[PDB]
């Protein structure tokens, strides 16, 4: 609970040093971001006074450095791929993926079957199209068959956590050498990471284990 | 190591509360101790700087709260008892304890046969004589047993963690009213506990097992 926060805290905030100047010059741009209003955001945020948000920034910017440090050059190198464009049909049954899989065979069209019974709603009335994406965009399951297929090919039904995934491949974009594009490679996992949830907690759980420590969610 | 410090520290810090005042002023009373020579023993003790022994007074003044309230009235009570003076022999062996016994049964001397098998030194030479004691001097095993016994008897073999003893009860002090002695018996036990290295560390154990933790000794 609040005994969990501080050791949790204290492992990470130990291992991936900020300065104070940093935490303070943070802490200061929400005090002029804020004005007036600081002690009220500050209790509507639930932090008890102004040395408990010191030490959530001071976790934050440790955790910030911890997450920009987990991008090492072999998951850099392993981002280094095309971007691609492709479509899929998302259901839940394995049967009902096979059948729709047997259809397109016949020559029925991707994009009404994706309109009928895709899951996915983000795609379902694009024809399931999912427009171009990099490496790291989509699930691993998803991605690690998407990048087999040729342009125009279908897969066979792809186990995902979100489900069975048909999968049809309908672009794929030129690659710059990787010198060139390995930079932005790296800012967009440092980012995709950050904005995680579910990254940062994986990520703190490990750091723990790795310390031999056994602690409660 | 250098994080379990950091942790377990924490917990009790957290758990057992003490003002910076009362830090500070142990952390003065030990730089008018010591004046100039302050950075060298500070140094020789191996401390990185004033604020880690202050972390550390912090921590030892903390922990010496934690063993003050570890003892319940109940812990007070299970201590009143007279105090009583024995003798013992020591041996490792559980048939070397068994035929000591069958020589006392015979009248043979119960000094003389201390003076030349007992293991323990301290009493040994006094014939097995420990002198008068209170509750809570002895170990638990030894104690529960002498106190079992009549002026005059001797115990069989009474195994604990130091071997087999044979016990002798040779005196029982007449015992005050609990309320006229309770006080005393507590200062005992709070100065047996904090002077207890053995203790404060499985009292850090348990601490760290009520929070949900568990690390590596």
């Amino acid at each position: 609970d609040m005994l969990y926060e501080m050791i949790a805290q204290d492992v990470i905030t130990k291992k991936y040093k900020v300065s104070d100047d940093d935490v303070d010059k943070e802490v200061q741009k929400a005090k002029s971001q804020y004005g007036d209003q600081f002690k009220n955001v500050l209790k509507n945020n639930g932090l008890k006074d102004e040395a408990d948000f010191k030490n959530q920034i001071k976790f934050k910017l440790s955790m910030n450095k911890a997450i920009k440090q987990s991008v090492t050059e072999k998951d850099v190198k392993d981002h280094y791929k095309p971007e691609i464009k492709a479509s899929h049909i998302l259901v839940s049954d394995e049967n009902e993926a096979k059948e729709i899989k047997k259809k397109l065979d016949t020559g029925a069209s991707f994009e009404e079957l994706a309109k009928q019974e895709s899951q996915d709603l983000l795609s379902k009335e694009k024809g399931g199209d999912l427009g171009y994406f990099h490496s790291g965009a989509m699930t691993p399951e998803f991605e690690t068959a998407a990048y087999k297929l040729k342009i125009g090919q279908i897969s066979d039904p792809v186990q995902s956590p979100n489900g069975y995934h048909i999968i049809k491949l309908t672009g794929k974009k030129d690659l710059k050498p990787y010198d060139e594009v390995k930079n932005s490679i790296r800012k967009n996992l440092e980012e995709e990471r950050t904005a995680d949830p579910i990254f940062g907690k994986k990520l703190l759980q490990s750091e723990l284990k790795k310390a031999n420590i056994k602690i409660n969610d």
